[PDB]
């Protein structure tokens, strides 16, 4: 029926799966992609459904499976790259985070990413939602998070810094001057078998709207 591209405009965005050796839908096979378990339409026929489990495969460099949207340009074709000093870049993310795993319940749902590592990320531990950078809490976004709620977070870089907001509420003003920068969203499972979770054990959210500009 519905496929995930006809929810989100996919188009100058990438898929990492968390099988097949982690492997990546480009453009344009990713307008006609899904997968039953990983990547798909919700039953309800309004968002899409992003799940990495704890056995899943990794990407190079990371030790944590992920099913994840990766930020193009010119069609999806190639890689996006800005900085936060040069322009305004901003990303939306309209979803609600639905499962975690049972030991590390940690997940990241939404990133900026530069050439080396995360800049920030959008993290969920139990129910604390905050902003990571450089492993460590920036900021909170929400000390009580149910899962099953939905949430908008916005983040804007500009100026030399980066803004992020929870519902429409400014949460953290950071500075950073930074080039190369991409955004990311999805699921990013932060836990693997190491850490004592199952194979099966996963982390799962729902995007309903998402969406990337950019100004000069």
């Amino acid at each position: 029926s519905l496929l995930p591209s006809d929810i989100l405009d996919l188009t100058n965005w990438k898929l990492t799966l968390p099988i097949n050796d982690a492997e990546e839908i480009t453009q344009p096979e990713l307008d006609s992609y899904e997968h039953s378990e990983y990547f798909h339409v919700n039953d309800d026929g309004d968002a899409v459904v992003f799940k990495a489990h704890c056995g899943g495969d990794t990407t190079e460099g990371s030790s944590y499976p992920r099913c994840e949207l990766r930020e193009m340009t010119n069609d999806g074709q190639d890689k996006a790259s800005w900085s936060t000093t040069s322009g305004t870049h901003t990303m939306i993310i309209d979803q609600k985070i639905t499962h975690l795993p049972e030991v590390k319940d940690h997940v990241v749902v939404g990133q900026i990413h530069d050439s080396d590592d995360d800049v920030i990320m959008i993290r969920l531990e139990g129910n604390h939602l905050f902003v990571e950078g450089d492993g460590e809490e920036l900021a909170d976004l929400d000390t009580d998070y149910e899962l099953g709620t939905r949430f908008t977070v916005k983040i804007v870089a500009s100026g030399g810094k980066i803004k992020v907001y929870y519902n429409g509420d400014l949460k953290l003003t950071y500075n950073k001057s930074v080039s190369g920068c991409y955004f990311k969203a999805g699921m990013y499972t932060q836990s693997n078998t190491s850490k004592g979770d199952s194979e099966d054990a996963y982390g799962e959210n729902e995007i309903y709207n998402l969406v990337v500009t950019h100004s000069l």
